[PDB]
């Protein structure tokens, strides 16, 4: 019983450093959008300036 | 989705300038309407002279 207790206290602990993981993932993803909008708009008028 | 959009903002970009292009276009050949209009009345008139 003390063996389980302790095993499953440890999966709850990881499930939540998961969902930390999964929030770095979001943010990070947000972040390197917004720079996707920058380089799509350079590519457009990259094309005016040629 | 981004290489889709990436080449519709350049390919309506390439539009606008072949518009300028254009625009260009008929503006020389506006100018050289005066200058076969003076050409064509010297034509002309050097007979006169002849």
């Amino acid at each position: 019983a003390n063996r389980f207790t302790s095993n499953i206290k440890g999966l709850t602990q990881a499930a939540r450093n998961a969902n930390d993981g999964i929030s770095v993932a979001q943010t990070t993803e947000g972040a390197l959008s917004e720079i996707n909008n920058n380089l799509q708009r350079i590519r457009e008028l990259t094309v005016q300036a040629s």
